[PDB]
Parts: C-alpha cells; structure tokens; sequence
C-alpha cells in the first residue's frame, strides 16, 4: 500500500530554492516523490526540507 517508494526522480540539474513552496536539490541527487499530479513541478523531500521543483532540471526513474 502507498507503493509511492518505487518512484524517485534524478535531479538532473541543480536547482536554488526560490520561494518556500520550492526545494534546493543537487544534481546527481535521488529524490522521494511527494506528489505527481502535476506535469511542471513535482513535490519532493530533499533531506529534511519538502517543496517543489521544476521537472525540467529533474527527471522519474522508471
């Protein structure tokens, strides 16, 4: 149940925190995947902080 921990995204590029709905992520990073129900920016936890961040520097790993 909740078999959200199969899916995890590869930041790509890095990507700086610009608001608080936003996440820092490194590249080269494997992220846990929060929410997907969109196509621009997904909702990952990095560490300890969660937000979002731009599928255009990130990509899911089937």
């Amino acid at each position: 149940m909740d078999e959200t921990g199969k899916e995890l995204v590869l930041a790509l590029y890095d990507y700086q925190e610009k608001s608080p709905r936003e996440v820092t992520m490194k590249k080269g990073d494997i992220l846990t995947l929060l929410n997907s129900t969109n196509k621009d920016w997904w909702k990952v936890e990095v560490n300890d902080r969660q937000g979002f961040v731009p599928a255009a520097y990130v990509k899911k790993l089937d």
